[PDB]
């Protein structure tokens, strides 16, 4: 199944913020509306940070992360978690390699903001 | 209900990482086997990051989230969702007011690292 | 935070299904657009499934889980969770003693159907 | 990554129901410790339950749902969700089509029961 894609609200702000657990340096990019809106670009194998922002979610809401190394795609698993009917959490996690922990590039969208 | 509250793995290294959306200073502690292990604060209404760490959860693998605003406790809202059986966020929410954005205090807690 | 309260896409189709967990008989009502739209009573402490139906969402959206047991109402924990950004479930537990396992009553709400 | 797979608690009675929501009869296989464990055959485009019964998850706890259509694997989504600490939902969905409602047949298990 798809992964990493995510409705929004439309023209609505969220946070993403990425962290690192690999020996590869992670690229993460952020869609928005189907256009690139922000990439990050780091390495850590202790979670560091990588990338934090705010963006708007455009027109259609529609929000996707995809994660590379050195430009090959890693695989991903995501879900929405949504707290007290107002909380929003986009949660995704992504493997570069074979051992399969999916942390390598953590990636957490939240809304709303403010 | 008890919110952020969390029984993580034994002896296990995580990260816990903390945003800002409040006019409001956020004071959010971490306590391990009931004993504050971390502790961050910041003023944002940009989610800011406000702190981040890596802690072990120790024999007891027990892990609360506290969040006040000068000195009073924010009401709490949380949940724990793993993805491919292995990723995990234990995600925790609060209110500092009464405009029930509950994002005053974001606290996103993940593992495995490394 | 308020729980048990859902906010679903307008006159859309989803199943409320509700599993019982305790010595005591469990009240399960499902309101919808803030009128009693299902209401299941049941005595299991093995998951019997005490009620399962699908409901309209009607015009508002709005649905609302609410548990007692001999009119004592319990304490409900709830959240809604997103997969592959198409498959939703709202998640409900509910305690009506002293051991907070917070399964006496268990309702999950699941769209879309068909 | 791989999807329907979750680690129970070692000998640990959970409940395990299934949904259907197609054309299509579904065939939904609950693993346990590697061995079929409950088979649940059914078909509904209404949510109508098609099977749901206690199960234990044995010294491994390994628990896997799987779920065929004329004798094709469907694709498979699937998250954990941990509600107080104390309430889990292991939830997936299914699509054994290309309409992607991954709704054909639903699992919903849940422990801790009693
Ligand atoms: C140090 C290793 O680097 C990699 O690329 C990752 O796939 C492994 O999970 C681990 O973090
Ligand atoms: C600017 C406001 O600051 C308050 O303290 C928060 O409770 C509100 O949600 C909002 O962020
Ligand atoms: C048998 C007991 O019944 C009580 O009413 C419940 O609160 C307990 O969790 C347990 O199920
Ligand atoms: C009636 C249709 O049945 C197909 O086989 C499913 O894939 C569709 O989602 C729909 O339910
Ligand atoms: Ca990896
Ligand atoms: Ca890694
Ligand atoms: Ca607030
Ligand atoms: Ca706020
Ligand atoms: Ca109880
Ligand atoms: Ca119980
Ligand atoms: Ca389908
Ligand atoms: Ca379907």
């Amino acid at each position: 199944a798809t992964q990493g894609v995510f409705t929004l609200p439309a023209n609505t702000r969220f946070g993403v913020t990425a962290f690192a657990n690999s020996s590869g340096t992670q690229t993460v990019n952020v869609l928005v509306n189907n256009e690139t809106a922000a990439t990050f670009s780091g390495q850590s194998t202790n979670n560091a940070v990588i990338g934090t922002q705010v963006l708007n979610s455009g027109s259609s809401g529609k929000v996707q992360v995809q994660v590379s190394v050195n430009g090959r795609p890693s695989d991903l698993v995501s879900a929405q978690v949504i707290l007290t009917n107002e909380l929003n959490f986009a949660l995704v996690g992504s493997e570069d390699g074979t051992d399969n922990d999916y942390n390598d590039a953590v990636v957490v969208i939240n809304w709303p903001l403010g």
